[PDB]
Parts: structure tokens; sequence; C-alpha cells
């Protein structure tokens, strides 16, 4: 191995470049009165230009020593490796719990120098909190601030949290905060830093977070973008509103409507009568321009739907709803809506019912998200299995870090049973054995109904009756071929279930042939009789359907004690190391009702950890500063010395011994249940159970196998050992694995399209929120530039030299820009063609802005820009994310052959966007010109 | 589940029932009537009429089937079991019938073969090798002939003659490769007396005997025929020099014709019009006669024309940038080099000969067919095998055949054990030997399967060289030792020295110290181990008679195989070695035929010989004697047969209670099906039997196809080198590795068909365009021929005779372009309607004139010779252009595969360019056929 792979020659170089050096410098470093000072010094050294790589040894050594002084755990050489891998922005694969947490600090420190920020994510809040406080002293001991985010945390706490040197958050939490930040209104809503703000991440359970959890995106559904009431009331007004004629010689627009020349696209409802008529309905003319920007929208769109969109020509309506039509192919547009929200408007005009449900407001995929960090890395006991994915999607390579102590755990094969019912009976049987022997046990299920059902079998013994009986009638059928007196005697003893204790069967053993066939059935019947008795005798459970993360964890920490039997539901006690007799936990429990934990954590635990360790010297100083008199010092020696002896009984009784009830949807998710045992060189074993009925085999096994298996007619009660069976099992788990792979591969495909789309709109939103006035005003003017340009230019730019179009270029610019200039445009415009038209207008436009920078002092004018732009963009955006959702779960129908659905989607997607931007820029301009500050 | 539900639910149950209802029961109802028929031949000839009267082949099935069964019953002596009648229907339904062992399959063929032979269009039955083709054919001959059907059989050695005769028979037995190449050959034939397949149908219906092997485990590569280089370097470079020695000429002046040898295309047109007879005459003076030039030197004209085309109408450093490599075309599309793209018509090497760039001198594709697209050609395909349901979706999708799982005759009872994993391949084998010895000593027959010959022999050595089993013995000895000396007494020291010597240890040496054996596990386990090894050795030394069968002599081994079912036998079948010979628990008719070989031969008397051998064993004193009379069978032969037979009946009885065959797979194959067959060799018809595979982290599967991560994790796991391995990670990795392979091969063939699916449409056309001309439908030959003149001329003139700039534009270049491609001329009136009346009445006024000249040529050389020229010209043009395409494509596949521009799959680019070259190629063909038909010289 060492000769062969990457994961060996590599490990050696890590020892050479990291381990040995950090060890060589432990001497010097331990003779430092202040590690904080040393760290503060390193920050300068690095800020002096010293690479983060070169400083690694020092930093690492210092963190180890700080860990040694304020926490009391010297980083094992291999943990120093995990650290480097982490810093190297890779995945460090490491087997059990605790090893992982501490390894984080190593890299966490080295990179916290930059003070740009450091994020450490875990599967749940509990652990975030835990790991944070648990490792707090090592961090503080070097001068590092501990930032922790829990779900309950408020926008405030969150911001403080990320502002700390190191932050502990769950992936979903850190996730949505990213999305929220890009949905923020006031800068005092944003939580992440602005400086970096997703600098470096260290994912605690990568494979779980970036794989078994990255099969779905992060979605925030909002209420319906404004309800049916306003949409239908906007249709009625459209018809009540009479129709108008265009501009005559010198005399202006007729009524409310100024059509687009049926080929142009602009709906110019401008006669103030029209404006006034509409507002008279539910608002004031004032409110209409300022603040009712969304209403104008709805008004504008309503008239646009009626007037510039021919119903049965541009879209054929059916009992379903409005279905757009393509002038492209001369067909219906399958599941395609209309931009700016004009869709429901065209529905409101057609009296077609509109939706009243949620919709996407912001969406990100865990993949693309973590892809944003300046540097990502992570850890887990199971990851090499998916290295090629990690490497390819997140860029991280996987490094298989050496264990501290050789694994000794005895992972047994599987045990297959035809019926799930039979599989469980088998499981109880295992359990009872281990209980009676005194070896602890930890069963893993995949559901709560299953966890409890297991419970009930163990608690009421009346459930094991069917087994007993089934083993009884089996013994029976082969048995009565034997007729004598003695036989008839046990024939009635066996006509009653309970009489059957072990003593009832002992006397007739004389009738048992050594020969296989029958003794086999007799040993079977005897076994069951015994099992029942054990059951009845009572087996203490402790089920852990992961509901109260904190409560169960404590219960988990003690699962390593001799007669314990824990039913962890689904990764229930995920994160709490199970040692063979839990010591400091119920030690703290004693110290709870005396000298609390919170405050004195620096000493309490270092005392609990010192006593158990047996350091009369370090234990006493801590005892002095504390209120610990002999009575407490003794019950600790008593609990401790009792546990050492339980360890001895257990640590020689076998070990933990995990029992998986059924296999998971991935070898890694179940290689972890086995992982819970034989932690650090400890003894231990594992064994999985399977049934053709349990999950894996029916949901993901082929419909042909789930059929062949049955017809194979396997012996319902006893174990199954057959090629076809073990073939199909091992293959089913792989189908699923692969299915999920696909399921997520496609999710990223889709969200790659969106990325470039988010990219822009997300940043265009921030330039305006960052508030760079200079950059705000510049950009704002830029939108006036393009709108006006292409607007007039639409037809003011013909190859036909002077003659062609002039009045439509006047009104189009007149609407989008309240101001006016009108006698000299004709001069240079109707006479001198296309080049000196576009640039003679830009200049005039600026002049008006400047004058407006006088009306409302310059401060308010940009204030309007901020209000206007955001309101326009984010109002248009939400309608896109909606339009897209409806496009994905629409165009997926078997469209035209070979052109992948995707190609069609990508094509249309990019289209809608560009169009959307058009609408944005254009609308920003207009509204900046026709708004009313007051 | 199992019983009622599945029967309420799916396919392979509800279907079987319907088969029973519509096929089985009816055919049984009619056995009475049919058996009272003096001649089944007559009945069949009658059915042929009934069908020819319009009776669907479906409706006649029961009758036909019943008749085939009875003929089978009379002339062969095996009534088709009800399930076999099903297999037959499924076959006829053009599906895959899945059936477990050997013989059931062969006879099931006859059923459908008969029903469809009515049409007399032909029937093909293919198998994995010649031997079986031959075998199945003669073996089932009587059933066939008994109904009036001709038995056609093709072996590799068969000559083009026999082959043709063979295919002309009602039914033909051929191997897939054989039948495959004959397809390609027929499309490379020169004279019609070289073609072997019928012309009538000629790939009518096929019944693939071992479908999964033929269409999957054998369909990963194509069928290809590479020929010599399309004409060598000499002629290509000599055609370059002539091009430059040949001076340049000026076009047509007022009324005075072309100047020297060259008439350029207007630099934008495309035609090279070398027409001054001086030019023609100068070139021919080099190596031929002016005559030979037009007639017969069609390929030379080509090279001459192309050479001048390369020099004059293709700007070197503008259309293609040359490098130290070779000429690399340039695209005016993207303004870049054209990666690995050659030039049409073979103009490529011409442009290389001009640039003095070295030309190839190697083979190239002349005709390629993938087994997939090939069998896809049959009017109706079907097939059979014990293992196929596994790949149904493939069969369904590619060949359209569904898979039907036909019930077994007698319930399977074979005991397929799990696998046994060992860390070292060496340890795995030690283990294997151990198994064999046991089975030997007990007397249960054994059939070991390997995957190579080295392994087969190696195993062999180990058995005949008991020298090789000592390590085991010794290793089991020192293991017993280490846990043992914790016990010190007198008795222990006694066996401590008996064990300080290897041989003393016979079973007798260990029997006395059994008194020191604790019933308790730990040690007795090591003692039973030591005991076992000691026993094994003695058995080995006693000798274990092998019989290795590395599939070399198909016929010789087969006989050896047929007897593997006898009590003390131990056969080492290499890789599907004895594939096809049912290993009964005592081989009867085989060495019965062996006895009758050196007396009354098989061939001729096959109708009686075998029906006699099958009757005697069956025990039919009545039917046996009549056959004996017609034969030269006196008591002596009749007895050794009763002796052989009665000896086998009782060996059948011993093996059948000693366990059964029991197959031992040495390592797992590259597919569950390929190894479910090795297990399949045992427990044939309801028979007893067992199986077990062995595995090692070192054997093939695990290193070639197991992940580089697994092949590493496994090792570090530090497994106990000598004893069995039972671990999740292990069994996980195994089952999963076999799947990687399976899937890999799947891909490997999916892409083969992808490329060759592109080619299919391409072969499709040119292959048939070639046949219309060879089928010689004069009517269709002349029509088609005229059609090429039509398009050439049309688009030619039309290229610039159809402008938007009304009369004025281009006229002289339209004259010479058509003047070269058409020796004849008309020149003062074209200007009239052409230079004056635009584009519609230009193209159609030329077609008409063209025909007139042809008609006049149909007089130079009478109408019969005119078509003869067409035949000679067209084929010569197409197939000369084709070979250059197949070349250009090869070079395109193993060229464009480089990591081209990103996401656009290499394929998409290939598909695109592929279709491009073709279209272009067609252009060149049509155009060139026209020309050559106009400028040739019959004499």
């Amino acid at each position: 191995r060492r000769l062969f792979d990457n994961n060996e020659r590599e490990i050696a170089r890590y020892y050479k470049q990291v381990v040995e050096p950090v060890n060589r410098l432990e001497a010097e470093v331990e003779k430092l009165p202040d590690l904080a000072a040393a760290y503060r010094e390193l920050k300068e050294k690095h800020e002096k230009g010293a690479s983060l790589d070169e400083l690694l040894p020092m930093a690492f050594a210092l963190t180890r020593e700080s860990a040694k002084r304020y926490l009391g755990m010297r980083h094992f050489d291999v943990q120093l490796i995990g650290g480097a891998v982490l810093h190297e922005g890779k995945i460090a694969e490491m087997k059990t719990g605790e090893g992982k947490t501490l390894v984080a600090t190593l890299a966490v420190a080295l990179n916290a120098l930059t003070g740009k920020g450091v994020h450490v994510v875990t599967v749940n809040d509990y652990l975030a909190r835990r790991d944070a406080e648990w490792m707090g002293p090592v961090y503080r001991g070097l001068g590092l601030s501990v930032g922790v985010i829990q779900h309950a945390s408020t926008p405030a706490e969150r911001r403080k949290a990320y502002l700390a040197d190191v932050t502990y958050v769950t992936n979903s939490e850190l996730g949505f905060d990213y999305l929220r930040d890009n949905m923020a209104i006031s800068p005092d809503q944003l939580v992440l830093r602005h400086d970096h703000p997703l600098h470096y991440a260290i994912i605690d359970e990568v494979d779980s977070i970036l794989i078994d959890e990255a099969r779905t995106p992060l979605i925030i559904s909002g209420p319906a973008e404004k309800a049916t009431d306003l949409y239908y009331k906007m249709a009625e007004i459209a018809k009540k509103l009479e129709r108008g004629l265009p501009a005559e010689p010198g005399v202006r627009k007729e009524p409310t409507g100024d059509y687009t020349v049926e080929e142009k696209n602009r709906s110019v409802h401008l006669t103030l009568q029209g404006i006034a008529k509409a507002e008279k309905l539910l608002g004031i003319e004032g409110l209409f321009s300022p603040e009712n920007m969304e209403l104008a929208h709805m008004l504008i769109q309503a008239i646009r739907a009626k007037e510039l969109y021919h119903r049965d020509r541009d879209y054929i309506v059916q009992d379903g709803q409005v279905i757009i039509v393509d002038e492209f192919t001369g067909r219906l547009m399958p599941g395609r809506r209309y931009g700016e929200g004009l869709h429901q408007a065209i529905e409101a005009k057609e009296g077609v019912r509109i939706e009243r449900e949620n919709q996407t407001l912001a969406t990100i995929t865990y993949q693309n998200f973590f892809r944003l960090y300046e540097k990502r890395a992570g850890m887990t006991g199971t990851a090499k299995t998916e290295e090629k994915e990690f490497q390819e999607i997140y860029g991280m390579d996987v490094v298989v870090v050496p264990t501290n102590r050789p694994v000794i755990r005895k992972d047994f094969p599987d045990v297959v049973y035809r019926t799930e019912k039979g599989k469980f009976y088998a499981v109880v049987e295992e359990i009872a054995e281990k209980y009676e022997r005194g070896q602890p046990v930890l069963v893993g299920t995949i559901s709560i109904e299953k966890s409890e059902r297991l419970s009930q079998m163990l608690k009421e013994p009346r459930l094991y009756l069917p087994r007993l009986e089934m083993r009884l009638e089996l013994f029976k059928k082969a048995s009565q071929k034997q007729q004598g007196p003695e036989w008839e005697r046990l024939r009635k003893l066996l006509e009653r279930p309970a009489q059957l204790k072990d003593e009832d069967l002992a006397p007739f053993e004389g009738l048992i042939p050594p020969k296989g066939n029958l003794r086999t059935a007799w040993e079977g019947l005897k076994r069951a009789v015994h099992t029942l008795a054990v059951l009845r005798q009572g087996i203490p459970h402790q089920v852990l359907n992961a509901k109260h993360h904190a409560r169960e964890a404590e219960i988990v920490a003690q699962a390593g004690r001799s007669k314990t039997v824990t039913i962890a539901t689904n990764m229930a006690g995920r994160g709490t190391d199970i040692k063979l007799g839990g010591n400091p936990e119920y030690l703290a429990a004693a110290l709870l009702e005396k000298e609390g934990f919170d405050r004195y954590e620096w000493k309490v635990e270092l005392f609990i950890k010192k006593m158990v360790a047996g350091k009369e010297e370090e234990a006493r100083a801590l005892a002095q500063e504390l209120g610990i008199r002999e009575e407490l010092l003794e019950r600790i020696r008593e609990i401790r010395e009792e546990c050492k002896q339980d360890e001895e009984r257990v640590r020689a009784l076998g070990g933990l011994f995990i029992i998986g009830t059924e296999r998971h949807e991935s070898r890694r998710i179940d290689n972890q249940l086995r992982g819970r045992a034989g932690r650090q060189g400890d003894p231990g074993g594992s064994r999985f159970y399977v049934s053709f009925d349990d999950d894996l085999m029916r949901l993901f096994a082929s419909d042909r196998v789930i059929a062949m298996l049955d017809r194979m007619g396997f012996d319902d009660s006893e174990p199954i050992e057959h090629p076809m069976v073990t073939r199909s099992i091992e293959r089913a788990q792989k189908r699923v694995e692969d299915r999920n792979f696909a399921i997520r591969k496609q999710l990223l495909q889709f969200d790659d399209v969106l990325s470039r789309q988010r990219e822009v709109i997300y940043a265009q939103r921030r330039l305006i929120l960052l508030g760079k006035d200079e950059e705000v005003k510049e950009a704002a003017i830029g939108m006036v530039e393009e709108t006006v340009a292409s607007l007039a230019e639409n037809f003011l730019n013909p190859e036909v030299h002077p003659e062609d179009w002039d009045l439509e270029g006047l009104k189009a610019t007149l609407l989008d820009t309240a101001p006016q200039l009108q006698d000299f445009p004709f001069a240079e415009l109707r006479a001198l063609k296309a080049e000196e038209a576009v640039e003679r207008l830009v200049e005039a436009a600026l002049k008006a802005y400047e004058a407006r920078e006088a009306e409302l002092s310059p401060p308010l004018m940009r204030a309007v820009e901020r209000f206007v732009i955001l309101n326009v963009v984010d109002n248009a955006w939400k309608e896109h994310l909606h339009n897209l959702d409806v496009l994905r779960q629409g165009i997926f129908l078997r469209g035209y052959g070979q052109k992948d659905p995707f190609q069609e989607y990508k094509i249309e997607a990019t289209r809608l966007f560009n169009e959307m931007v058009a609408f944005i820029k254009s609308e920003v301009a207009k509204f900046l010109f026709r708004l009313k500050v007051e």
C-alpha cells in the first residue's frame, strides 16, 4: 500500500513536512508563558508576508500546546496530519468522532491568522454548539474568538458570530443565511461579513453534507406573488377604460390608450384622464407614482394584455388555462408563462383562474454554494469511496489518514432472512445473547416504527411466542414418526407454551439422536425456549429515535457499559464517542448538583479529565481552586474505578458490537454504524441483517429479482446463503447509490444554468446595496442610456435616410422621460440620420438629471435610484424564478427527440433572462423619470 | 407472493399459460389424429399448400408442430415435451426462449424451424462453433427429412459452392462468424457465381442457439475485412510528375476551342476540364494506349483527373496547411485545421503526392458489419439460451426480441453453494484440490472450470503431482502445532515426532491419537484440518485421473465430456470447454456410436443407426429389432450395447445418490450469466447436483476490474492468508467488481453500435445501390443510370446558370463544365435560350439532349452492351469510391477521438462529419458515373 498509492507516499511526506517538525518544536513552544502572545506574533509574521504554508509547523505546535494546557489532549501525530490535509483544502478521512473535532482546530488556527473568517459546519446544531464550547479553551488560549450559530439565533447574534475568528454552524443554517443575505433590504439585515464573507470552510461530515444531503436544493417558498383579487380587478378596469387615438398634428393623445403600432411593442396610456380614472378606483394619483410601483405595473400590464396581445392568435386557450403559442413552429407553447407576470394578467383578461400557492423566492444548491468559498475542505470516516466526485465538483482530493490504533473491530458478514419478521426474531435472539453474556449492544434501525417494534418484542415477551411455537410445530412434523411412551410425554408438555422452561426439555434429551436432521430441530426448539425465558427475565432498552439531540447524546455516551442495550434509530447518537463504561458524563452529573458546569468549565472538566486520568499533581491544584472536598474526590474515584473494572469485563467480553437491522442506501452510511464500535484500537464487532422485505430490497431491487427471489422458495425461518441472493443484495445497494448519484448530478446540471443567472442579478443587487453612490449613480444612468438608445433606435434607425419615423420616437422617449425638447430634434434628427441622434439625446438626459439633483437634493435622487432599482429587479426576479420552476417541471415531457430536454431548457432559459434584463433596464429608466418624491 | 400473486401479476406466468392454451393443449389434442398418418412428409407438403393458399403461419402452428413432434417421435424417438412446444412457439414468435440445459434447446429449434420452413424462403440456425452446427444438423436430420425438409450445413472448410447449396436448403446450420463473413463476402463479390446466400431472401429468419453468447459476449467487436492498400504509392507519385510536365491551357476563344491540356474551373467553379486530345494523348503515351484509357482504365482516368485537380483547383497553403506530419485539411468554416479529415474520391493521397508527402501502404476496411446491425437485417430474428432474461431490455431494444422464461421440465434441485473467498490465488487453489480429492474419494463426479489454459494445467499438475499438495499438509501441520504444544504429556510427544515426518502420516497414524481430541471447537477444528489434508494427500497419491479439456479439439473433448457423469470421473473443463454435450450421469449413445464407428458408419445410416442406439437404450424390443434387421447388427453388437447401457443405468443410480455432478468454478467470469452456466452444467433434468465458486483477491476479476481503491483497502485489511474469508467489505467488492465489468462491456458494445449505427444507414444505401445493379434488373438498371445523368447535369449547369442576375452573367464555364463531363456538344443555340431565357428552361433543356446522345451510343454499342457499360461503370465508380470512404472513416474514428472541443461529444462531431463525407461521396459518384458513361469507349 505504502509503496503503491497516493495515500501512502503522501502520508510519509506529511510526516516529514508536518509531523516531525511540529514535534521538534514542541520543546521550545512549551517553554512559552503565553501562547496567545505567540499567536498574535504569528499574525504579524504572516502579515509581514510569511506564507501560511511555511508558518504551519509553528502554528500547529502552538495550537497543540494550547490544547495541551487549556484542554489537556496533545494532538496525536496523525491528528496533525488531518490538520494539514484540512488546510490543504482537502478531505481528511478519519474513523472516529473525537479524533475529528480536535483535528479541526489545527487547520482552523493556521487559517484564522488572516482573520478573514473561518467556517466549520456540521450536520446538526447540537454538535455545532458542542464542538464549539468543547474546544473553546484551545481557541481562546491563542486569542481566537468562538462564533456559534444555532437555529434560534437572531440576525444580530448571527452577524456577531460570523464576525468572529471561527464560526460553528450547520450546513442548512449557513446555507439559508447566504440566500437571505441576497434577499436583504437594509444592510442591517445582512449577517455574513462583507469583506470575505465565505472565506474558508471545513465540513465536519462531508459525505453526509455534500452527498447524502445534497440531493435537493435550498428553497425558500414565499406566499403567492400578490393574490387573485388585485389581478381580476385589474382586468375589469382595463375594459371600463375607453380606447384612445394617437397624436394628431400638434394636438396630443386622445383618451387613455395609445396603442403600439400593432407591430411595435409599446403601450402608451398617457392621457392624465386615464391615469386619474384608474387611481380613482383604489388610490391617490400621488401614491400611484410614488410607492405604488407594483400597481402601475399591474395597470400597465393589464392594458398591455388587452390591447397589444391578440388572444386566439398569440395563444390558444383551453379548459386547462392559457397556453402560449409559438409563431416559430406554429404550435402551442408547452408549459411556458409570460414575462414580468403578464401571464396571470392575460389569464385575468381571459377570466381564466389564476394560482394561489407558494413559489421559489431564492434557490441555491449545496454544490454551487460551498463552491463559492475561497477555500473548502472537510472530514469524515467515510469519503474515499466518493473521491472522484469531490475532486471533480468541489476540487477537494481525499486523503486516507492513518488511524491512531489498529482497527480490531470484527465486522461479520450479513445474515439474510426471507421474511422481515423472521429477520427481527433473529435480531432479538442476538440481543438476548449479548445481554446475557454482558456485552453491550447498539442496534441500528432506519425508522421509528421499526425502532419501537423492536422495543416491544424485547419488553413484553408475548411477542417471541410465534418463534417458539413455530420452532415447536417444526420439531413436531418430523417428530411424530416416533411413537413410544416417552414421546407422548413431551407431546403434551409441548401442547402448552410456558411449562416449557429449560427444565421441561432437559429430561427428554435422552430421546435425541446425535444425527443431524432432528437434533437440528431439537436444538432449534431448545434455543427458542431459552430465549423466551431470557426475554421474560427482562432486557433494559433505551431507544434513541433522534428527537432530543442533547438528551440522547448523554444516553449514548454510556452505551459502552456492560449490560447496556441501545436502539439508535437512524444515526441517532451521531457524534458522541461510546467508550466501554462512560466516565466523565455521569461525573459531570454528580458535579451538576454541586459546582455547576458553565463558568468553571475551564477547571471542572480539566478536573474530571485529570482525576480519571490519574494525575494526583494536576488533579489537586484544580481541586483547590474548586470546592472539592474528599467526599466528591472519592465518589469520583469510586465511579472511575468501577468503570475501569467494567471496561475490563467488557473490553474482554468482546466490545461494543453493533447490530444493523437493515442495510442503508449506501455502503458508507452503514460502514458508519459499524464504525461506532472498536473506536481507538478497542475490541468490537458488527453484523448486518437483511430480509427480502426490508427497504433496500423492494424499493431499489429490480422487479425481476424481487420476483425470482420469492419463486426460489426459501425456507422462511432459517438463514439464507445463496449466490443469487448475495448477488442481488450487494447489487441493489449499488443501484440506489447510483440512482442518488444521478438524482444529484441532474440537480447540479440544472443549477449551473441558473448560476450565471444568479451571478448577475445577485451582484447587480449588491452594487446597489453596497451603496457606492459613485457606482450607484453611474449604473443608474447606464440604464437610461440603453433603454432610450434601443427604444428610439428601434425604428429611428432605418437604412432609409431622413424620411421615415419621428413622432413615435418622440412619445417613446417622452413616456420614459417626463421631460421634453421638441422643435429642434426634427432639425438634426429628421435631417441628419442615425449617428448624431443617439448621442445628442444622452447629453440632454443628463442635464435633466442634474436639474433633478436640485429639485430633490442629490442625496434623495440616489435614494430613489436605490428604491427604484431594487424594487424593479427583485420584483422581476421572483417572477423569473417562478417562470423557471414552471419551465423545468414542464418542458421535461418527452419533447422533440434527440435535442436533450436540457438543451431546450438552457436555450429557453437564457432567452427569458435576457428578455428579463431588457424589462429591468427599461423599467428602471421610466420609473426613475415618472416617480414623485414626497 | 410466490404462488398466487405473481400468477395474478406478470408476464412470464400469464404468458406461459396462454402458450399452454393456444399451443400445448391443441398440439396434444391433435397427436391422436396425426399419429395415424402413414406419411408425415405428405402431411407437411400439404401444409405448404394450405399456407400457400393464404393460411397464416400462426394458425397452422398447432398442426405443423404436432407433425414435427410425431416425426421426431418416429424417426428420432423423442416426443417434444409440452414445454419444448412452448420454446418452439416463442422461437416462432421471434423472441428469446430461455431454457436451462443443452438438448432441450436443440430439439426445440426444429419446432419453429418447421413451421417457418413452409415458406421455403430459408431458415438459418446459428451456434457458437462449427462442431455444434454439424452435430445438431445430423443429430436432428431425421426429424427434418421425415417431413421433407433439406438439411443445409456450413462448416468453415466449406467451399463457396457447398455454401450456396447449403443456404439453398430449407434449413441451414452455420456458426455466427461463418454466416457473418459470408454476408460481407457477398457484398464484395465480383461474379454472381461467387455469391453464396440466396438472392430471393437471403437472410430470412434466424434462430440463434446461444444468443447471449453470440449477441453479447461476442458482439463487442465488429466483423471486418481489410484488403490490400487501395492501389500503391508508385502510381500515385507517377501521377504527380505527369501533372507538372503537362503544360497549362487557356479556355475557349470565340469559335476556336480549348488551348492545351488544362481547362481550369473558373477559380470559383469546381470543374477541371482537361480535354484537348493532346493532353489525353500525352498522358496515355506514358503507360497505356488511348484506347485502354477510356475502356477499362477507368481507375487510371480517375487518378489522372484527380492529380490535375489537386494541382490546379486546390490552393495548397490556403485550403490546407502541411506539416512534418502530413497534409492536414483546413476549414474555411472556422478558419482552422481540419483534424484527421481526408479528401473524397481518394483525392487526399493525390494532394499528398503533389506535396511530395509520404502516402500510406497498409490495409483498410473493405466491408464492415457489427453482429448487431447484421442480425438486425433478418426478416425475423429469434434465439435461445438458459441465461438471457438478465439482458432482456437490451435484446428488446436492439433486436426487438423479448425474453420468455420457459418453465423447466423437471424442478431444479442443484445445490448452488455460496462463494468461498481466499486471500491468495495460490491458497484458493490449494483449497480447490482439497475439494476435488474429497469428491473423488467419496466417488461423486467433478467438473472444474478455469478461465485459461495455464491455470487448467497448473491445477492439473497439482493433482497428478501430489508433490504439490505437501505445503498444504505441512501448513495445516504447523498450525495444529502452534496451538497444540500447550499440552505437554507422554501421548502428545508421541505424535509430535510422527508429525516430524510427512509421509508416515497416512490415516492410520492419526487414528490412535484421536483419544487426545477435545470435542471442543478451537482445536478439533485444527485437528480435522490436519486430518483432512493427510487424507487428501493419500487420495492424490492414490492418483486422481484427470481429463483436462482446454477447448482445442471440439469433437474429441465432447466425447470425453459425455462421460464426465460417471462415478470416479474428474474433468477440468477450461473455458466453456465441453459446451454443448449434456453431461448425463453416464454417457450412453456417444460411446455407443463409438462402438458402431469401427463397424457400420454413422453418416449414411444416420436415419437408422441413431434411431437404433436411441431405441435400444430406451428398451423397445419391438422398434429395436426392425432397425437391427435393416442393419448388420448381430447379437455381439446388440449385447455390448445392452452391456454398456445396463452398466450406465447403474452408474446413473450411484452418482444420483452420491450427490450429483457438482461443478467447481475456479474463479468468477466477466458476467453472472457466463458463470451461471457452469453451474448450469449440473442438475440438468431434475437431476441431483451442486456447485460452488472460489475467489481470490488475485484472480482476474478482482484485479483487472476491481477499483484501485478496493484492490488496496482489501490488502491492508490484512486477511488470514490461508483460511476462508467472510467479510462485508469483501463480498461487497466482489459482487460489485463483476458488475463493473458487465457494465464496462455493455458500454464497450454500446459505442461500437453507435459508431456502426451511423455507418448502417451509410452501408444500407451503397450496399443496395450496388445490388440493384447486380440483380441486373435491366429496366431498373437503365432507369437508375439515366437518373445520375439527370442530377449531375442539372446541378452542374444550374450551379451558376440559375442566377438572380437575370440573363447576362455566366455562360462559357457552363459550356466547358458540361463539355468535359459529356464528350458530345451543341453550342450555337444554347446561347439563345440560355443567355436569354433565365433559369427554369436551362436545366430541363439539357436533360433531353443528353438522352439523345445516350440513345445514339446505344447504337455504337447495341442496347445490350450499353447496359453492360452501365454495370461495369457504376460498380467500378461506387465501389472504388466506397473503399476510400471506409478508409476515410477509419481514419476519422481513430482520429477525432482526441479530446476535441468540450461538451459536444466526440460522437456528435463524428456523426456530423461522417454524414458530410457521405453526401459528398454520393455527389462524386453520381457525377462521375454520368461522365464516364459519356466518355467511355466500347471496344
